[PDB]
Parts: structure tokens; sequence; C-alpha cells
């Protein structure tokens, strides 16, 4: 009926863009408009299971904004994620009655008291959670909260489920486009670095920009390059730098020959407590290192540095972070917990980024070896 026309229009709106942010904003807005509820949100999960409120629509100021909030994976037990990975919608109509209805696509159960206390503390009277699948995994959740009690029609449930399936498809296609674009940008960065590597300009001028653009494309707070080959011993830096002893460290752990690419977090430097502490006194929390050695002989070292991942977000820009709404008590505690897990942990680099590091390192090693052999034959 008019239901199918509504689903058609909303699906057109969700699928209009291949940009993930536009997809999720259209999703939350359209679903909140359909349901008339106070707050509709999308929670996205990371590989470790931690959740981030990545999109949000509100009908007014009755419920506070949670956009940008992050919470530890443990806030949703694996027992709940099991049901969600088996495609399962969960509605709590009354928080005071503590009822929990569970429905499948295509009658009342109890609910854990801790989650009831959580929803009460946020001033949430009614909750509807629909899972968002990506291939076989649980990409995230579509969440509708309301400050007064309200039931949910079965046709409302099926409309939200069908919209969730369209959201899943849009997520997959946006991912296809994003992977293509990232592959393009990575190859472009490799070639742009090679453009400056063999350039006849002053090495200190070109290589500093090389390190700067390398740090840029790998979202690193800094970059460093130490060449120690034949008669050439040089050190170029950009951005945040480690203590100089780091260089000597890389020379004494060469057996961990040839060329390689390695990742390290601050935690991985537990063996060397003095270097670990010096590194701590630095914003550096992650290191991507490439031993420049295209030939069998070691040539140098190329490093990119990332900070702690928590610092990568302007948490003070959010309303929930600074303003003392009591309903933000338990969410903020959750955030605190998450902050305790990622206060010294960096964002890891992908396998594609490590391969990029390896390729840039091969270019660097070959270039330096060629130049030094040409200067030694003189
Ligand atoms: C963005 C702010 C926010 C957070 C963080 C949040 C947490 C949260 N707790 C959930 C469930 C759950 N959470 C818990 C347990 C707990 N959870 C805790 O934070 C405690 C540490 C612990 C109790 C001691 C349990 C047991 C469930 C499953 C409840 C059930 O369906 O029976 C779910 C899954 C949705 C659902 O099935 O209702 C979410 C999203 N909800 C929000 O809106």
């Amino acid at each position: 009926p008019s239901r199918d026309a509504l689903i058609n229009r909303i699906t057109h709106q969700i699928r209009q863009s291949l940009e993930l942010d536009q997809i999720l904003r259209a999703t939350v807005e359209e679903v909140r408009a359909f349901l008339g509820t106070d707050r509709v949100k999308v929670y996205r999960f990371d590989p470790e299971g931690h959740g981030t409120v990545v999109a949000e629509a509100r009908g007014g100021e009755r419920l506070p904004s949670l956009l940008g909030l992050t919470f530890p994976a443990g806030d949703i037990p694996e027992e709940a994620r099991r049901l969600f990975r088996l495609a399962q919608v969960r509605v709590i109509v009354d928080v005071e009655a503590q009822s929990r209805s569970i429905s499948q696509p295509e009658l009342q159960r109890p609910v854990d008291p801790c989650h009831v206390h959580y929803l009460k503390s946020m001033g949430v009277a009614s909750s509807l959670v629909v899972p968002l699948m990506h291939h076989q995994e649980l990409w995230g959740l579509l969440v509708s909260h309301h400050a007064e009690p309200r039931p949910y029609s079965q046709e409302e449930l099926q409309v939200v489920q069908l919209l969730a399936d369209q959201v899943s498809i849009a997520i997959a296609q946006a991912e296809l486009l994003e992977q293509a674009r990232q592959k393009a940008q990575q190859e472009r960065l490799i070639n742009q670095i090679a453009a400056l590597v063999y350039s006849p300009l002053h090495p200190e001028t070109t290589l500093t920009t090389v390190l700067e653009q390398l740090a840029a494309g790998l979202q690193g707070i800094g970059a460093r390059l130490r060449i120690h080959f034949m008669g050439a011993d040089t050190l170029c830096c950009h951005g945040v730098q480690p203590p100089a002893s780091y260089d000597t460290w890389l020379q004494e752990q060469l057996g961990r020959a040839g060329g390689w690419v390695k990742m390290w977090s601050l935690s991985h430097l537990e063996k060397w407590p003095e270097l670990q502490e010096q590194m701590k006194q630095t914003p550096i929390r992650g290191l991507l290192v490439a031993q420049l050695a295209w030939n069998d002989q070691p040539v140098g070292w190329l490093s990119v540095f990332r900070g702690a991942v928590y610092q990568e977000t302007h948490w003070a820009g959010y309303r929930w972070f600074t303003q003392g709404d009591p309903r933000q008590e338990l969410p903020l505690i959750s955030f605190a917990a998450w902050r305790e897990l990622k206060i010294d942990e960096p964002k890891a680099w992908s396998a594609a980024e490590q391969e990029l590091m390896s390729r840039v390192g091969v270019h660097l090693a070959l270039s330096i070896t060629q130049n030094q052999l040409y200067r030694q034959l003189q």
C-alpha cells in the first residue's frame, strides 16, 4: 500500500549517495521521521568491538545528543552480539515494566537489570535496536530511543527492517567506492614520493617534503629518515620526533638482515624500559618502521609516527562531553572506560599501508644505493 511507496522513497533517499556519512544521516533522519521518536542513532563497531555513535537525528531537545560518543566493547556482552549477528531486533517498550520483546525478519522476555538501569539513567523510556550487517559480520546497530513509553507496530518493525537491509547494501557499496579511492590515493602517494626522490634539487629540501607528505598520507604525527650508507650519514625529520636514542635502537635490533617493515605500539617497547619511558615523554604511541635495504646490505631506516588514538578526536566539541546533563552520567563513565583503553594505544596501520611503506622503502633504498655508488666510482 502506501507502506511500499514510503519504503521506496526512503530507500531512494538512503541510497542516493555513495558517501557513508550521507548514507547514515539520511538513514537516521528518515527513520526518526517515520517512527516519530525522540532520538535515532547509528552505532558503528570497530574491529575490537568498541562502539561509536556515528550518526544521530533528534525530534527536539527532549533527549540529549550522543553523537560522537565512544564506549567499550564490553558494554554490549557477546551474548547480545550473538543474537544480533543472528539478525535480531530488540525492543523495550517500558523501562519501568522491564519487558524485552525480541523479533525476527520476514512474546515478551525479561531484560538484564544493568541495561535497564542504564536506559533509566539516560532518561530513555523505550528502545528499539535493529542490527546492521556487513556481509556476515555485525557492522553496527540502528537505535531508536524515546523519553516516554511507546509500543511499536509490527508494520513499523518490518519497515525498519527493510530499511536496515537497504542500509546494509548502501554500506557495502560505499565500501567498494572507498576501497577504490584509497587504492588510488595510495598508489598516487607512492608515485608522488618517487617523483621527489630522484629529483636533482637539494636533498634537504626535497626529502623533508617527502617525509611531510608521507606523514600526511599515513595520518602520522611525524616522520623520520636516517640514512647511513657508505660515506653518507644524514638525518631528516618532520613533525613530532622520538628521542635520538631511537636511531641507535634501530641499529641494534637489526636482526629482528635485508629489508623489512614493522609496526610497534608503546606497549611493544616493554623490553627497553628507558627507551619506552623516553617515548612516553613524547606524544608518539605508534611507529611504522621500514628498514631501507633493497639489496642484501642494510642502508637506512624510514619511520612514521602516530600519537595516541584518543587525541585524534576533539572530544570537547561534543555537547555530551562538557555539559553536565545527569542523563550523560553512565555514557560518560563508559567513555571514561574507553579512554582508559586507548590512552596509550595508537591506531594501527592497515596491511595496505605497510605494503606502501615497503614499496616506498624499496624506492628509497635503490635511489640512495645508486647515488652513493655513482659518487664512489668518482
Ligand atoms: C551511546 C550510549 C549507550 C551505550 C554505551 C549503550 C550500551 C548498550 N548496552 C547494551 C546492552 C547490554 N548491556 C549489558 C550490560 C552492561 N552494560 C554496561 O554498560 C554495564 C557495564 C553492564 C552491566 C553491569 C547487557 C547485559 C546488555 C544486554 C541486555 C539485554 O538485551 O538483556 C546495548 C545493546 C542494545 C540493546 O540490546 O538494548 C547497548 C547499545 N547504550 C547506549 O545508548
